[PDB]
Parts: structure tokens; sequence; C-alpha cells
């Protein structure tokens, strides 16, 4: 009965993402891992790469879903028939960006809503962000992410980056 | 199945208030009212005053309940059966508190939960104290509360303040 | 008519170097520049309106288009009743920035013709508060380099009247 | 008698800057809305366009200037003879950036001042660069910008996006 | 002559479990730490300048270079008292963040060798305040995960002479 | 007991006043302070490693105890091999605030024994950043008042190359 969206470009899928989803996999009856496609700012991981991550992080919760998307998140929504929008906030950042979407998004859609939960304490600094550039600098993530994060970083290494 | 907390001093209660549980009852079973006693400070209306004027103004959603409590929240978290708090985040020193507040409360009891709503545009200006204040001083605050707060604020005034 | 006026109301519990520093940029700007004395509501001052007013004079004085007027009550009442183009507020800091911008959304739904500007203060002024002013001079601390000289004496009175 | 600049890329003008150039406009004697080039961070529309843009929506205004400039703002202030720059604060980073941004321009140039407005509350959502990314996946952006803005997003389907 | 001597004051009303994560942080780094128990002027603290020296003691005594005294006036001449290196503070929130910011410019305008530096709370005690501590004791809610043994003692005792 | 060395990490594109203060300020109460200039992954620098490096020992070389180093950016690992007692930012703003918090309590899950001690520069300094003086200076805008002198000349010769 409630569905709800929880997107990102999860580039890579972090402890971080992993406590949420399994937070809000306890409090509504289906989550949706929405994977944003990347719309410039262009990902480290392909859409592919990141959806196996979020699977292989994720799989284990029986009521997450992992989707693609490409698109207004509102039309995502709608196209859902999502009950709400959930997103991390870790910062003050983030409090101020989000609150402007949902207020965009609910103008955008009435039925539109956004619930936001605060990372618990020992993952509080964590993003896909900071992790990047840690990894790009082969410095050891494996204490924020998932094995299967560190082992695709460890091929991006190989190649490339 | 899912019962939410939504506690404060509704000091009085606002559309603000009354915007965020007509919200948050169309994504939970059970919605609960909680109003803290107060007595850290002093509240201009009693407790009986304050329940009364909540039900007033949402007694017509069939899944909210009105209870009144002492203010240790985790231990009426515990009792409620609760799945999470509900709170609304009007602006950045409340982001920063309740942030605090819930990694406190998590170490309390790690079943607690709690998760975030953000204002509509229309209702972010809007907080007790600052009705109060320009209803001390004779402004009208129709707009910003529903008729029954406005009458207790008359009623006050032919009684004192 | 074509003439602006804008309100700088605060408690000015003194006034400070910082004050003087935002009331003179704002004489530059508008035509009239009103020092509005709240006479505060409970939190009591330590000065009395009509110190408080005389202090702002002393400091102010020189400039032509400045008033100084004591006030109780509802700003928006005020700024209505005093026919205002904005009133003008200073942002120290973050706290004062959250703060105003929700006074001036309300403001503006309680009087459409409501507006609030804001200055932000150099950084010489950046620190200085009545309320540190206040607590170090009750301390007997030199204030000097931060309020006008009317204010250290009217400091020294308040210290020989036990403060 | 009083002159103030409005800064900023304006790309697209959006309702929020039209709603703060007419507040500006009520109490300046002129107003300047001042284009900066956007020397990289490449802007959607080119200067001539937007240019033409805010002189569409804002032209009704009759003591309202438009004008191009480089971004060296301290050097335009000077040359444009200005009594202060007008900018508008959507939420804290823009206050923390002005406030720095105003203290440097004011050590190089004493005469520098600059002065803030604050969006109403139905503006407050509201940026050019939330705009162009509605506007990209085809999201309707009528409510939120003047209709001259539609129509130059149309143009810009039917050659780029 | 070398050494480093700091202080971290405060009101410890009553003292925490944050606050003795960051004098046992600074006491690695600083040849003295002074935990400086402002007296409470007018701040009316729930617990004696005695009962708090003597919660910072039993609490922090086992760390042999630290010291506990309480001051009363203004911490810029504690400071040159003390012939101290440095004020320490923490810094919880964004809040606190402005707030030292400017008291740090302040004093440094009293006293141009005054220098603060702070310190950022271990993610396990980051909410902890002694403010949030007594509201919570208060309404008889178990505060033992955020304050050392004799602090629960100490709000027992509290308790039965009537909070 | 043992001796203090801090590192003082950035990327240092250019050096600037406020720099200038905090390292100053650092070295009177720490008896090592190593300048540690990150290499720049990525959002390449304005200035070679070898520039900024020359420049912060211009500019600092006067202060005995300070020391002049690149570094690769993995500051935890760089803390270990240089047997460091804590890392020294400056906070010049909330933003800045908010992103050394996270970054101390990474760091300390990834070596509990790492430190992050704060400065927050004086007012004079508040708003000078690195960013900001890269773009005045590439606008021909003068930044002899924010920066070394070494710093105006390497500027220059920046232009004379065609920026």
């Amino acid at each position: 009965k409630t569905r709800v969206i929880y997107p990102g470009t999860f580039d890579p899928i972090t402890n971080g993402h992993v406590d949420l989803v399994t937070r809000a996999s306890r409090m509504f009856d289906e989550v949706v891992v929405a994977i944003a496609i990347g719309h410039h700012k262009n990902p480290l991981f392909s859409l592919e790469e990141r959806v196996a991550l979020a699977q292989s992080s994720l799989g284990h919760l029986s009521n997450v879903e992992f989707v693609g998307f490409d698109g207004l998140l509102v039309n995502f929504f709608k196209e859902q028939k999502a009950t709400a929008v959930l997103r991390g906030l870790r910062a003050v950042s983030d409090f101020e960006y989000e609150f402007q979407l949902a207020n965009m998004n609910r103008q955008l859609d009435p039925h539109f809503e956004a619930v936001f939960l605060t990372p618990s304490e020992q993952y509080s600094f964590i993003s896909s962000t900071l992790i990047r550039e840690i990894a790009r600098l082969k410095g050891d993530v494996t204490k924020f992410v998932p094995q299967a994060v560190v082992e695709a970083f460890e091929r991006k290494h190989q190649q490339g980056w």
C-alpha cells in the first residue's frame, strides 16, 4: 500500500545508502531504489554497474526494487504511483536544497510528497562524492562501502582512473 | 500497522501543524498528535485547551489520535509501540536540533526512528511562537490558525494577557 | 513623494559602532532613516528608552536625515503609521538570516506593502553586539574601541549608580 | 539620484528575478539589470537572448535598464556610478557567499555597497538552474517564468534540447 | 616555558561525557589543561560551583595534567592571569561555530595575545550538552549513557531534594 | 610530554594573508608546523606544486619551526607517516565548519589517533580565500592587500604568460 521512491545517482552506492534503505524498508511496504541515469556531471560508474552494485548490496531486502530512470523525478513519481520520495539529509546544504526541490515538485504535482531521514551517526559523513575522491587517491574505502563497490573501484583503477 | 507520533507543545496549533498532520495521515495508518505538557517553559494555553484546539482542528481525520504526554519522547515512543516520530523542519536551526535529538534517541533505543517533513511554502513562515507574539499585540492571526484558535486568543484577551 | 523612508528598528541597548556604521550607510541611500528604539518588552534593557534615544542622538545627530523615535507594539503597525518604504536590518550571522527571512515573510502577510532590506556589517564591526558589549562593560572591561564616547560615559554613570 | 545594480547570469530570467526587480524599482530611482556574460559554466542562452528576455519581462518598469557586462563587478559598479549592488538571498549558502563578496568588494573600493532582499515565499523555490533542468526534460515551467521564456525554451527544443 | 597551558571554560552544569572526551583529547596535546568552571553569574546553575568542581574532579582526576578551578569575571582576564597559551572550546553545531567565531574576535580585540582553538566532538557525543541533560533528568529520564556515574548520583540527590 | 607536530594541509593556490596568519598563530603554540601542500588531484591548480611550495617558503620561511612539503591528498596516511599530533584547519564560514566536521569524523574512523584542531581567522582576513583571489587577479584586480608580495609577482608572471 505504501510505495516510496529513493532516487539518486548512487555513484557508487555506500553504507550510508544501505542504512537508509534498510530503515525505509521497515516502515514502508515497497521501496524503489531509483538510479537516475546521470544527465551530465557524468558518473564514474555506468547505470548498469550502479544498478548491479545496488542489487548486490540490498537484494537481501525482499521489499526493495531497483530501477533506472531518466526524466523528471515528479513524472517518475506519478508513473510509479508512489506515496512519497525519500531523501537523506546529512548537512545544512542538503536541507536547503531538498526543501526547495520539495516545494518545486509539489508545484508541479500537488500529490507529490517528500519525507526525509537523517543518517545514523556512524554513517553521517558518507557521500558518494567523498568516497570517489578518497578512492581516486587510492585511499581505502573498505569501511564505508559494500565489498562489491571496493572491487568495482579496483577494476576502475586497473582501467583508466 | 504503521503508527507515527507527531510530538510538540502546540501552543497553539497553527495551519502549519494542520498541514503536516494531514500529510502524515495520508501515508501512515495511525498518527498520534502528542502534546507535550511543557512544564519546561510555561505555555500560554493549558494542556487541556491545547488538546481541545488540536481535536477541533484535526478531528475530521479519522486516523488521528490526540494524547497528552510528559515529554520524555523515547519512553512515549516505546509505550505507544510507534514505528517512528515525525517532525517538521521549518529552518536550519530545526534541522540541526532534530538531527542531534534523533541520534540521542537512537542511542537510548535502537528501534527509534525519526522521519521529517518539510512545510509547503505557504506555511513555512508560521510558528506558534510568532503567532503568540502577534496575537498578544492584538494583530490579526486569522490567516495562520484555525478559527477555534482565533477564538481561544480572544478568550485569553478578555481574561488577561 | 518619490522620497524613501526606512525604519531601522532594534533595542539599541546601547548603540554601538556597528549600529552607527549601518545607519551611516543607510543614510547615503535613503532620503530618511528612522532609528526606531523598541521599548524592550521584557528581557529588560540596561538603559531606559530615554537614555537609549539620547545615546542614539548624540552618536548620529550629525546625520541630518536621521530621526530617533521610541516605539512599542507591532513592527508592521509602526511601519504603516510611519509611511515607511522599508525596514532595514543588519545580518551578522546565519541565525539572523533565518530569523529575518521568516519575519519578513510574516510581515508581508500582515501588510502587502511591507518591505525588508538588509545590510551586512563591514568586517571591523562584525564581532560587535550590544549584548557582548554590556557583558564586557559590566565586568569593567574597556569598550572604548567599540562604542561612541557618550556610551562609554553612560556605562561609567551606570557603574557609579550600581549597574 | 539612487542607482542600483542587480547583477546575475539570468539564464533564464524567472518570476523570482521579476519580483526582486519590481520591488527594487519602487525604492530606488534607477535599477540596472546587469547580465554577466557567463565566464565558463557556459549558459544555455546567449547573452543577447538573455538581455532580450530581461527586456521583454521587465520593460514595463520605466526606471529599469538592461546591460551586459563582464564579471568584474566592482569595476562595473564604479563605471556605472552606482550607489549599491542588490542581491537576492535564497538560502544560507547565498548569505555566506555574499557576506564575503561584499567585504571583499568594499576592500577593493571603499564606496562599494551591497543591499539584500529576501524572496517572497511563492518564489523562494525558483532558481534558473532548477528551471533549466525541468524544461530540459520537457516539464512545464509556465508557472515560474514569463511567457517569453517559455517560448525561448520551446525554440531551444526545436534546435537543441 | 616551551610548555602549553590551555583553558577549557564553561559552566559544567553538570559535566557530561562530551566534556570528558574533549578534555581527554586536549590533555594528550597540551602540557596543562585548566578546566575553568564559570561561577554562573545570573545563569542560576542547578549545581553549586563546589558540586560542579567536585563532579569535574571525580570524572577527570585520573588525567594527571588537568587542573580544576572556579572563576568569575571576564574570560580574557582569566586568560592573562593564568598565562594561558589558548582557550579551548567544543563546536557541536553551526550556532556554536558562529557564536565562538565572534567571541574569539572580540577577545582578540581586548587582548592581542588571546587565542582560541576548537575541537569537534567525537560522533558518539555530538548531541550532548549540559542543557539537554538537565532537561532529560528533570523529567526523570535516564542520563546514565551520557554522563559520568558521579553526575547520575548528583541528579538522584537533586531529586530527593525536590527537582 | 612528547613534542607537538601539527599538519596544516591545503592546496595553497596561492597562499594568502589568511593562511599566513593561521600558520603564524599555529607556530606559537606547537613545536612543529608542517605546511602540507596537496598536489591538487583534479580541479587543476593555477600554480604548480613547486611554485606553491616556493610561495609558501618565501612567505613563511621566517618562522623557524615551519616546514613545507608537498603531498598527495590522502590526509590520514600523511598524518601517520608524519607522526603528527594533529591536523589544523581554518574555519572561515559555516560550510567549512560542516565539511571539516565530517572529514574529522571520517578520518578518526580510519585512524583512532587522528586529531583535528580548528582556528577561526581574525576578522581582517575572514573574507579572503585563494579562490576569490584567483578570480580577482584573473580580471586584473589588485590583490596586493590580500596576499604576500611574492604572490603578487607570481600573478604578474602568470599575466605575462597569457592569463
